[PDB]
């Protein structure tokens, strides 16, 4: 039973002094890539930061030091928080590798992440040049 | 003309299914295949179409993910290491033939990073 306050603050989704832009690529990231992944049947555990209290995982944030989730990525894209598509792609990469680090190849959550990862790579193929 | 591609079947070769070989098809190859830079590596190097009269004068152990795919689907390998060697061959062939600045090399480097990330999790 994991106590209250065991979760770190979520990753920031706004920063007035960070330089940022809207680009054709970042707009495609929101309007095609994030949307396609969000609506997927396996998206839901990834739609918000991992809640180690609710999930009773006293080890999660002892192992994962660079948390990321699609809810954070969504808010970032909506807030035009990124300078370029690569910064956003790096957040997806973080989300996936975190899952693969914390969990075990047989786990349901891993099957879900592999599904979304393949979909992700497919949608990145048509990322505007 | 191009040489015949590498073999994907061989009745005399010792063969097994292992869980590691199944991981190589289901996770490693099937993730890599979807990557935006996978396409040049999905079939043998076509030296006629590419006008590379030196390619098969230099590369004598060609390999590609198309060959690897077929080999995994055909249960061609005895252990995961033979398949891993095929990937390593494909990558080093690219690095051998090309110059470090080349777009194909950056593509290769991206794919090899993903490949290593998946190999990291071999059971
Ligand atoms: C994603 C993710 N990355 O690391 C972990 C742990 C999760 C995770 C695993 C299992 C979860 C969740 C849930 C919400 C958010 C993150 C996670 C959640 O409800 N579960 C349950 C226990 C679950 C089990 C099996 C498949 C899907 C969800
Ligand atoms: C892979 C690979 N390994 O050695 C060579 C040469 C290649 C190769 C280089 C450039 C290619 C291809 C193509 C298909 C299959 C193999 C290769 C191909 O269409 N190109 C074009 C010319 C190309 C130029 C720059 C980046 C990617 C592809």
């Amino acid at each position: 039973l994991v106590p209250r306050g065991s979760n770190p603050p979520p990753p920031e989704t706004s920063n007035p002094n960070k330089p940022k832009r809207q680009t054709n690529q970042l707009q495609y990231l929101l309007r095609v890539v994030l949307k396609t992944l969000w609506k997927h049947q396996f998206a839901w555990p990834f739609q918000q930061p991992v809640d180690a209290v609710k999930l009773n995982l006293p080890d999660y944030y002892k192992i994962i030091k660079t948390p990321m989730d699609m809810g954070t990525i969504k808010k970032r894209l909506e807030n035009n928080y990124y300078w370029n598509a690569q910064e956003c792609i790096q957040d997806f990469n973080t989300m996936f590798t975190n899952c693969y680090i914390y969990n075990k190849p047989g786990d349901d959550i891993v099957l879900m992440a592999e599904a979304l990862e393949k979909l992700f790579l497919q949608k990145i193929n048509e990322l505007p040049t």
